[PDB]
């Protein structure tokens, strides 16, 4: 491309005036409810957009049952639709797609996005709100055994173990019984940390920060195949790292990486890259940002919370990307990174910014962005930037999907 040299190139001037209380009114009261008006639009523009997006699917490849790209990650767009919006049509359509994603299984990858364990993990629950053990409990002894599969697996979201966590965590979240023994997360999130202290060894730099991780011959600093994200589910009381061990092994690691941020406040795609012009959620700001609130929540340091804040600054201006509007490096992925701060702060400069990137996805094919590689999908596609939306209405509850928790 001609666009290598910095985040501006990469991205839209962005035309909204930022928050005051004014202004923040046409969108939610000071309870932070949206107001029905906008809901309106949001939810007219998801009716909308879904159309396509069915119309779409029916040339996409049959052959490809992904999270990331095909039809389990469109399953999940629709369990998370009959969520939001009740409506029965959403239950039925999400059941087709998991029935289409498990003839897709290749045995060959354990992660929620990349892996059967996408299509697994999502039967699995889909199965359970139809009122249905006989495949439910099924499809969960076959996400179990599926850990023996790639013993020398990576570490990061959509190859590594994080990512086979998700989906174990997933089927339990939506079950809200633990289904997968707590044990059974241990024995996975034990390795990882052996693991990640090894290689910090080998290549020392077990001194500068005790825990190290690697994926297709890089060090991987942001969410996707990177630190940022192994390190943020590793301070989740879910997967329970003592209290000592979080300390000793974690916390200095992920200060490590807080070290690795570009002037701009931008984050390297890699360790030793320097070419700041990434603001994905896989690479950069958008994506690190989990990681660093995650932080502020355990170790409770205002430099954690002030990096946050210079993540979503320049998210803010940097977040319009012209590669277009998807989660894994659009938009609609950006914005999310707002909703987690507002979470986490309740300051409403927030949900009104990630109002704002609404406004922007509300215009979708109004830019000139390119269309994606697959243009209905969960990750690069509109089934993303729908499923934000949607996931608006009621910003409390949002989560990044196939990620946050
Ligand atoms: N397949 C994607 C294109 C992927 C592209 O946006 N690159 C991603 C790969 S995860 C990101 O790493 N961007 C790299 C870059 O912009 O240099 C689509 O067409 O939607
Ligand atoms: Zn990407």
């Amino acid at each position: 491309s001609m666009d290598i040299e910095f985040m501006a190139q990469r991205a839209f001037p962005n035309p909204y005036a930022d928050y005051n209380k004014s202004l923040a009114e046409g969108y939610f009261d000071a309870a932070g409810r949206l107001t029905p008006e906008f809901s309106q639009r949001l939810t007219n523009k998801i009716r909308e957009l879904l159309q396509q997006m069915e119309r779409g699917l029916k040339s996409a490849d049959p052959r490809d049952g992904t999270g990331y790209t095909g039809w389990a990650g469109i399953a999940v767009l629709y369990l998370h639709l009959y969520d939001v919006f009740g409506d029965p049509a959403y239950l039925q359509l999400a059941h087709g797609y998991v029935k289409q994603s498990l003839n897709c299984l290749t045995k060959r990858s354990i992660t929620f996005l990349c892996g059967d364990a996408g299509p697994l993990a999502v039967a699995a629950v889909l199965y359970h709100k139809m009122n249905n053990e006989k495949q439910a409990e099924d499809c969960i002894t076959r996400l179990i055994h599926l850990n023996k599969i790639d013993p020398h697996a990576p570490n990061e979201m959509l190859y590594g173990r994080i990512g086979y966590i998700y989906a174990l965590l997933f089927v339990n979240k939506n079950f809200g019984v633990e289904k997968i023994p707590q044990s059974h997360i241990q024995q996975i999130c034990e390795t990882i940390l052996t693991s990640g202290e090894n290689l910090a060894r080998k290549r020392n730099f077990t001194a500068k920060s005790p825990l190290m991780y690697e994926w297709y011959q890089e060090y991987y600093v942001g969410a996707a195949h990177g630190l940022a994200g192994i390190y943020y589910y590793l301070m989740q009381p879910s997967l329970q790292v003592s209290q000592g061990k979080l300390h000793s092994l974690v916390k200095p690691s992920v200060d490590y990486v807080c070290q690795l941020k570009f002037p701009s406040g931008n984050y390297p795609p890699c360790i030793g890259d320097n070419r700041d012009l990434l603001v994905h959620w896989c690479h950069g700001a958008p994506g690190v940002i989990y990681m660093l609130i995650q932080a502020y929540k355990v170790f409770r340091e205002e430099k954690y919370l002030c990096d946050a804040y210079q993540c979503a600054d320049v998210i803010w201006q940097y977040g319009l990307l012209k590669k277009g509007y998807g989660l894994c490096h659009g938009s609609a992925g950006n914005a999310y990174a707002f909703l987690t701060l507002y979470n986490l702060t309740q300051d409403m400069k927030y949900l009104y910014r990630a109002c704002k990137f609404a406004e922007w996805c509300l215009e979708y094919g109004e830019h000139g962005c390119r269309t994606p590689d697959t243009p209905f999908s969960l990750f690069e596609g509109m089934a993303g930037t729908i499923y934000f939306l949607a996931d608006l209405l009621v910003p409390t509850k949002a989560r990044f999907p196939a990620f946050e928790l």
